[PDB]
């Protein structure tokens, strides 16, 4: 059972392409191991978490409310968006659209929650405010997943997904119900079967978030632990690979694995 970053190190061979992987400490937030930690990557479809923590940074200052209607038409809807496309009709709120956007990825609940907040260009201000000046959000769905390679655009850094990840979940940047809401939607992810969660004993917990996007990008965020509690963030991207899609769902899982059977250690 290979160790953690030789395991990582063989994902890049075996892919052929960048791996950025980290583990911190959620307690304290020390890292306990990198590979190309403050290299960039796409987020992909991991922005969304970041948005709802926005988003419900808004709702504690009293600017947004959980329940708030929002109605849309067909005209917003863009792919993947097994959620938004049934609620043409009735609207949803801005609960169900972050419940949508981070347990189903659906891209056009994504869309409609930046337009709550103004736009890409809030979320990054937002997370200049609480101190991240590396993660960046600059187009919407479906064109922040071009990963075009060394563009900037749509990039974070592991070290700096992970760290914002941390402040949003454990810090006192959102309320203690905003906070535990946040997770709550993390845990209850239903499009990540194949990553990390095909690791993971029975009895655990994790809170996550997948991405994918072209040339091959993938990635995950993800905090979790043995026990029923959360004890370690995970962060793990890669970009540039011609492999299937299964191909690198596998080598993902394939870190879970390493990292999981090292857990003790």
């Amino acid at each position: 059972h290979p160790e953690t970053l030789v395991k990582v190190k063989d994902a890049e061979d075996q892919l052929g392409a960048r791996v950025g992987y980290i583990e911190l400490d959620l307690n304290s937030g020390k890292i306990l191991e990198s590979f190309r930690p403050e290299e960039r990557f796409p987020m992909m479809s991991t922005f969304k978490v970041l948005l709802c923590g926005a988003v419900l940074s808004r709702i504690d200052a009293g600017q947004e409310q959980l329940g708030r209607r929002i109605h849309y038409s067909q005209n917003d809807l863009v792919e993947y968006s097994p959620v938004t496309e049934k609620h043409l009709t009735d609207g949803m709120t801005v609960r169900e659209l972050c419940s949508a956007a981070i347990t189903m990825s659906d891209n056009t609940a994504a869309n409609l929650l930046l337009t709550t907040i103004g736009g890409p260009k809030e979320l990054t201000a937002f997370l200049h405010n609480m101190g991240d000046h590396v993660t960046r959000l600059d187009r919407w769905n479906p064109e922040l997943n071009e990963a075009i390679p060394n563009d900037e655009r749509d990039t974070t850094m592991p070290v700096a997904m992970a760290t914002t990840l941390r402040k949003l979940l454990t810090g006192e940047l959102l309320t203690l119900a905003s906070r535990q809401q946040l997770i709550d939607w993390m845990e209850a992810d239903k499009v990540a079967g194949p990553l990390l969660r095909s690791a993971l004993p029975a009895g655990w917990f994790i809170a996550d978030k997948s991405g994918a996007g072209e040339r091959g990008s993938r990635g995950i965020i993800a905090a979790l632990g043995p026990d029923g509690k959360p004890s370690r963030i995970v962060v793990i991207y890669t970009t540039g690979s011609q492999a299937t899609m299964d191909e690198r769902n596998r080598q993902i899982a394939e870190i879970g694995a390493s990292l999981i059977k090292h857990w003790a250690a």
